[PDB]
């Protein structure tokens, strides 16, 4: 469960959650798995790299393990489905939908702790291609509000 070299990773996740610019140094671009879009066409898979001009910033409260259960019916559960001492999985999403967010964490050789892929559902299967320009400006909106709190 706790790693006995390197850096803590709690310790980590704290500073990784807390400043833009140090988060953006911890993620290993272009993510291991590409963004997958169907096209137009209805037929062709369409891939995007997954690089730092995607990147949603995560907070804090994101990456809380937590059960949500909601007075209009959902129960939203997020949890480190992976808690190995190099290797975290953090999986977050509605009880009986597909999740939402899968964070993978590595530590790697030089002792440090890195994202080095992630499923969001800002860029998830339902999302037209014609309208990943848009959600990716979307993505750096809220980028723009994370760093007024988290620089
Ligand atoms: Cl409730």
């Amino acid at each position: 469960e706790i790693a006995q070299s390197g850096e803590d990773f709690k310790s980590f996740l704290d500073k990784f959650t807390s400043s833009a610019a140090f988060q953006y140094t911890r993620i290993k671009f272009p993510l291991k798995t590409p963004i997958t879009l169907l096209a137009d066409d209805g037929e062709t898979e369409k891939t995007f790299p997954f690089t730092k001009e995607k990147w949603p910033l995560l907070d804090s409260e994101t990456m809380k393990e937590e059960r949500i259960e909601q007075e209009e019916g959902g129960i939203y559960v997020s949890k480190f489905t992976l808690n190995e001492p190099v290797h975290k999985v953090f999986e977050a999403g509605y009880e009986e939908s597909e999740i939402d967010l899968r964070v993978e964490f590595e530590q790697a050789a030089d002792g440090k702790w890195y994202v080095v892929d992630c499923y969001t559902g800002w860029y998830g299967y339902d999302l037209p291609i014609g309208e990943l320009k848009q959600t990716i400006q979307q993505v750096k909106e809220e980028n723009a509000a994370f760093k007024e709190i988290h620089p």
